[PDB]
């Protein structure tokens, strides 16, 4: 699917912009680092939940990710 | 943080966009291939709702899905 893809590169490009790697994002955000990988690459159905997870540590609201 | 507190906020979210439209709860689950059930959960939020919803959603909506956060 396009769009988990487009949202994957949303993130990517949000992390990588803060300097940080897959594997410190996921422990910020209280994930495991594959599972974030996969929603970097559109693998993965991201809950809300962990949206907001993923927001929380990037410090941005999380409208921006869409 | 405990963030399953913050669907409940995104559940009204989105029976305001909803109820904005004029669309019942089974006319939204029809529209986005979902149930009535499951919509009415997330509007109260009981329910983790994913991605590829959060899109279906907004697409029966015709919204952009930012405009639910």
């Amino acid at each position: 699917y396009a769009d988990l893809v487009k949202f994957g590169q949303r993130l990517r490009e949000l992390r990588t912009a803060k300097g940080l790697s897959q594997e410190t994002l996921a422990f910020l955000s209280g994930l495991d680092r594959s599972y974030v990988g996969g929603v970097e690459r559109g693998q993965r159905n991201v809950s809300l939940v962990n949206i907001l997870k993923l927001a929380t540590a990037l410090d941005i609201e999380p409208r921006e990710l869409f």
